[PDB]
């Protein structure tokens, strides 16, 4: 779709049997998801933001659906105050910025 | 432009007469620029990212040009980790998401 950014970009994803909302931000290099459950391999990291760092776990490969279009790739998880989804899942949905 | 987003949407602003590097940033409210020096009175704020708050100086109503599109909004000072371009100014230079 077009969409537009009077408003915060929120989509609904599904992810590990959950459907989820989430923030499309262009701004984020990883994508960043409240505590959840998640299958596999995982291994700790520290990402930045406004205001400093967080702890989260990295998966890797996980499968996910973002208005209704399919990719994987990494998913962080922990204690982030928004669901955001980064340009590593952002560039598999063909997703650009335009003006 | 159509701009994909394989590396971070870093463009070339123009504040107060100086060019500067920003984050192109559709999960931010709002823009906010690292330490610098801009006329008039300022309002505080407390914004929330990622890793917490901070306090910000305010100033309304401010020309910026952002890839050379020609804006005037309300830009936050303060200790970001990067200079972004928040949806406030994004609206302004006619951006949209598409995929
Ligand atoms: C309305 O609040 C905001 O719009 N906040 C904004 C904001 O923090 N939005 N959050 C989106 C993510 C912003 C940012 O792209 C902002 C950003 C920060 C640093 C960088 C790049 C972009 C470069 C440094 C390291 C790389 N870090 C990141 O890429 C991280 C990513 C790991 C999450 N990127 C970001 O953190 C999402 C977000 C949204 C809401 C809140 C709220 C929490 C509680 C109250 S508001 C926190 C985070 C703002 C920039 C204006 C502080
Ligand atoms: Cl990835
Ligand atoms: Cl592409
Ligand atoms: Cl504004």
């Amino acid at each position: 779709p077009q969409i537009t950014l009077w408003q915060r970009p929120l989509v609904t994803i599904k992810i590990g049997g959950q459907l989820k909302e989430a923030l499309l931000d262009t701004g984020a290099d990883d994508t960043v998801l409240e505590e959840m459950s998640l299958p596999g391999r995982w291994k700790p990291k520290m990402i930045g933001g406004i205001g400093g760092f967080i702890k989260v776990r990295q998966y890797d490969q996980i499968p996910i659906e973002i208005c209704g279009h399919k990719a994987i790739g990494t998913v962080l998880v922990g204690p982030t105050p928004t669901n955001v989804i980064g340009r590593n899942l952002l560039t598999q949905i063909g997703c650009t910025l335009n003006f």
